[PDB]
């Protein structure tokens, strides 16, 4: 009588907390983890056809190794206008015009990513992927990056949160930034942290936003201090996950009968 989730301070974990209130869920546990053991947990557990509940979010790689469902949401605990979206520290836009333009006209879709999410879990490098990605869909890059001219190794700070999800789009902007000179150094934290190294500057953009509601709470605690330029994905959806047999347990509500 447990579920599985992801980082402690990340948005999705402060959104199950208040959803184990919502839904009154209480003989119940939220296991802190980290996406290494979460996956790797349901790997034990849908190979041997065992019931499993997971912090689960779109898009991600799951969703293609197994047959997974969503619980419903009456009390729309989770929110459900979901984003993901590309942020920059403040006065970034003209220090560097070039780059916040490459940025900014960056927009993919859920599937053209986990292309990318389920090479890098077959076991693959995050950077020779892209480098093969930026090859394949070679006129998505060509407007990702219309009207950016090739620099001189200017630099740029790439810092992430390592879901999955975001070591498949900062490593490939990452790579098309990379490919026109910019020299990258690539900063991994934690969610919280992030936000902070954004908008007191110690990192110049951060392809690694889930709003107006997943990471809400940093939106309004650093408000005015930052940049948010672009628009990545639109229909993101992200909640409590369960394998495809447990066909008598289809809502949160029914999670506790």
């Amino acid at each position: 009588k447990t579920i599985i989730g992801i980082d402690p301070g990340s948005g999705i974990m402060s959104l199950t907390d208040k959803a184990m209130k919502d839904y009154d869920l209480n003989d119940w546990t939220l296991i802190s983890a980290s996406s290494a053991a979460m996956t790797a947990t349901l790997k034990k557990s849908y190979d041997r056809k065992k019931p499993i509940i997971i912090t689960g979010w779109t898009p991600h790689w799951m969703f293609s190794r197994y047959k997974l469902k969503y619980l419903d949401d009456p009390k729309q605990s989770y929110g459900s206008a979901e984003e993901i979206h590309t942020i920059t520290r403040k006065g970034f836009s003209k220090e560097q015009p070039n780059a916040a333009k490459l940025l900014s006209q960056f927009k993919w879709t859920q599937d053209e990513m986990g292309e990318i999410m389920i090479k890098v879990e077959e076991g693959e490098k995050p950077a020779k992927v892209a480098a093969e990605y930026v090859n394949k869909h070679k006129d998505q890059i060509a407007e990702w990056t219309k009207g950016v001219q090739k620099v001189k190794g200017d630099k740029i700070n790439l810092a992430y949160v390592a879901w999955d999800s975001e070591i498949a789009s900062t490593n490939v902007i990452g790579k098309v930034l990379e490919d026109l000179g910019y020299e990258v150094t690539l900063t991994q934290v934690e969610a919280g942290p992030m936000w902070t190294a954004i908008a007191t500057g110690s990192a110049d953009a951060s392809l690694s936003a889930w709003l107006p509601n997943t990471h809400k709470a940093y939106a309004a605690k650093y408000k005015g201090k930052y940049d948010d330029i672009g628009t990545s994905m639109t229909g993101v959806k992200m909640g409590l996950v369960v394998p495809q047999y447990m066909k008598n347990v289809n809502s949160i509500e029914d999670l506790k009968k």
